[PDB]
């Protein structure tokens, strides 16, 4: 029993972080086989960053120019290109620690963990969820850019995060690892803000879930309710629209606890409309929607990775 | 910016974890040089466990009763003795992903991360406090007996506990890899409950700091106090009494925001005889206390591991 914000074993990743310089301009590259992914800002000064033509500043740029340092190993840079917001480096090594690998982009909702990296090392791991406004609520601090996020699925790293900028609220922005960002966010200094944010609704209840597989029943009311209801109530508090999709993959813990998704549904009505009356779920005063369906079940029924 | 309940980077930890079986219990064992750690109830039945006389079993079994499994290789083992709560096994082997490493014993009020493993392999890493009760607040079902709970100074991997067992309320004990417990429980299936359990009042002061530095600065008061009168305040709220040590580890975070520890604790005075009013600290409705001084540092300054 328990119930913590669990982050993936980051040992795979950490095999794959390397430091970039270019100039004066330092940040992390990720080391998969005979490629250095890092966000293309690297090429920038502070002054670029104002208002950057990346074209322009990596023309004027040589593979001699890039300096990757993997520990005290200098890897050989033997070609560059620009893929939208990312570089790559072709390295004259590959990385031998190289797991098997994706590049995922992931939807609004999904969670995974960020191995956040300066100077090319290790500082922490922590797990976020891509919220529905496409930032994500990190810790970054200057030095951090080409820190990861990711999923593992048995001996498989799923890449879908790689970190470039902190947004006012101090939230966070960065690309999938083919260099799009996640929502309408450009790699310039300028004036950007996040819409305004969602709660995920699903990963509510599975989160709710969670709680009734350790014991902290007292949200259960002894109502149902339709998926139109419920919507139109959730609405209201600024929650996602449940989609049967959602209920589809609500199913396996609907399963295991024996409470449908619509009763369940019915708890959460009642949470919005009714407040938790000074009580917790789970150690927690507000509901949490930082877990997904698969994170309660990989936490509550153990599944490891090799 | 962003402030996140972070976990050490858990690869040095991964690749020191097998799976060691004896008769018909398999738990998690924690490999380093040639001498695999793991819980001693690896050598109970289920019926020993409500009562067992470890002395008594371990000397009907031999080296080869017990099978370590690292991946797809055995290890033999080629000797075992018992010390405190913990079997230690050499085996022929000596592990060649073996960190530098010490065995620390932590106070109660210290954090660490725990690597949570079955059958050897990671299922996920979180941190964790030492209680002043000597419990966790883990996430852990059955197979994760011999996971450990660990701290990175620079490229040193300080291992503080080894999981044993779950009490009441769904929290956790366990020992010091020299295999004495946490607080006074036995590795017995047998009806224990832990103290009452108090807050950390040192670390709520760092997380204060950390939200200062972040930006959430409502709460700061334009008052001082005493260290007396704000002990006589905070023992009514189950919190801590706050020494001088205490007052001293938070001295470089009092430096950096130019906030005297004493102003804070006048702070924290007042939200606890007045309540956070339906505000939020750092997107918490309730006060932390699982973030040490030294956790903050690590985190708003990027300290990095090797
Ligand atoms: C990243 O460049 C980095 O770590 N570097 C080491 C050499 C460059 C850095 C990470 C940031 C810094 C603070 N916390 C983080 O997450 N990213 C940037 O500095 C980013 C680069 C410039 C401007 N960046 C910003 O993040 C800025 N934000 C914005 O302008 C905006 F979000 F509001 F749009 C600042 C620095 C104001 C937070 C570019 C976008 C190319
Ligand atoms: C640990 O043995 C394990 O993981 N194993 C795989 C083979 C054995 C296991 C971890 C537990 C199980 C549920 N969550 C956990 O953290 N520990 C035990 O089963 C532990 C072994 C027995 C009884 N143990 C208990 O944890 C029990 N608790 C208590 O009796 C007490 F805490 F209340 F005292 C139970 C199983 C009731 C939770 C011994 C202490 C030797
Ligand atoms: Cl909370």
């Amino acid at each position: 029993s328990g119930f913590r914000k669990m982050a993936f074993p980051s040992g795979k990743v950490e095999g794959c972080m390397v430091q970039v310089t270019c100039g004066t301009t330092t940040l992390n590259g990720l080391w998969l086989d005979d490629v250095v992914y890092c966000p293309r800002h690297v090429i920038c000064t502070s002054e670029d960053m104002l208002n950057p033509n990346y074209e322009d500043l990596l023309i004027r740029k040589s593979n001699h120019n890039f300096l990757v340092q993997a520990g005290n190993v200098q890897l050989r840079v033997i070609g560059h290109s620009m893929q939208n917001c990312v570089l790559k480096l072709k390295v004259d090594t590959a990385n031998p620690k190289t797991p098997k690998y994706k590049f995922v982009r992931i939807q609004p909702g999904q969670t995974f963990s960020v191995l956040a990296c300066y100077n090319g090392s290790p500082s922490g791991v922590y797990q976020c969820a891509m919220r529905p406004n496409f930032t994500i609520k990190g810790s970054f601090l200057n030095g951090s850019c080409g820190s990861v996020g990711f999923n593992i699925d048995y001996d498989c790293v799923s890449f879908c995060y790689m970190h470039h900028m902190e947004l006012p609220t101090g939230v966070h922005a960065g690309t999938d690892l083919e260099g799009n960002f996640y929502g309408p966010f450009v790699d310039r200094q300028t004036a950007q803000a996040a819409g305004t944010d969602t709660t995920i609704t699903v990963n509510v209840l599975a989160w709710l879930y969670a709680a009734v597989i350790n014991g902290d029943r007292w949200f259960l009311n002894r109502f149902t309710t339709t998926l139109n209801d419920f919507n139109l109530v959730a609405m209201k508090y600024n929650y996602e629209p449940l989609t049967q999709d959602h209920v589809d993959i609500l199913g396996p813990l609907s399963a295991q606890t024996g409470i449908a998704v619509l009763d369940m549904c019915a708890s959460l009505k009642e949470l919005l409309q009714n407040g938790m009356n000074g009580r917790t779920i789970l150690g927690s005063a507000l509901l949490e929607d930082e877990f997904t369906p698969f994170d309660v079940v990989r936490q509550c029924s153990g599944v490891t990775f090799q």
